[PDB]
């Protein structure tokens, strides 16, 4: 589940955005792209650095697929897609990130576990 | 605290959806109304598995009463509220479940410790 | 970063808001204000209680400065704002707080590790 809240306006988010973040999240994550769902919420009241200049706050989590090095390789391709296709500078977003436990993910009227 | 991101637009949200999910969660957890805090955002740009179709991406916050068999009848519950309130496939729902140490939630100038 | 979810509306959220945030937030963590982020999410759908008066759901993730008298503070901070800018009761406001590992916060194309 990947989430990104912006100041960069709606008719800013190109069309095939979520698609993009879909099919390149399966591809970093290694899951299944029927598992993972995105969330883009534009035209938000923020700053970074007490500036409203484009900027977005984001989240991933997962069950499992979480750590140091993978966490680097996720900046790297998230920041670039927010850099090419909203033109948001690297460095003016955050992306928190969360291993959840399968026990704490409901699906389909049940959990994970 | 619950709350629900979906793609499903605000006129299909039922009057007294808030009040429902308010209720539900009192029964389910245990706790009394007046703690229970309910929070539904239609209208969202997502994505579930690559499709537009309705889906929701929810979480559930709570001090204790969070855990493998407790989140399987939560996850039961409100899977079956999104699909008979809003329409939803309980299989295009997420819930995220946080099980909150009493220190780390803010209330009224202080924390719950 | 700190994030306020309200159903006060977009004219009752005052200007200089989330300069005045990013300011106090820089203070009581001590963190730089270059590094602080904040986001104010006005005219939500929530009810705080089973009663849709002035409200707020917030969250504050930080790379440690986390912790039960630190959250206290923050509390007492954050509560008060809500109260004297946005004129929201501190019973009405829950705050979580996220204690982030460095190596599970992404910015500027790599993690804080």
């Amino acid at each position: 589940m990947f989430i990104v809240n912006t100041n960069v306006p709606r008719a800013s988010v190109p069309d095939g955005f979520l698609s993009e973040l879909t099919q390149q999240l399966a591809q970093a994550t290694g899951k299944p792209p029927q598992y993972i769902a995105v969330h883009v919420v534009p035209d938000q009241l923020m700053a970074f650095g007490g500036s409203s200049e484009p900027c977005a706050l984001c989240s991933l989590h997962s069950i499992g697929k979480i750590g140091g090095a993978q966490n680097r390789s996720y900046s790297k391709l998230l920041c670039g897609l927010l850099a090419e296709r909203l033109r948001i500078s690297p460095d003016r977003v955050y992306i928190n990130y969360y291993d959840m436990n399968a026990a704490n993910v409901g699906w389909n009227n049940s959990t994970f576990a």
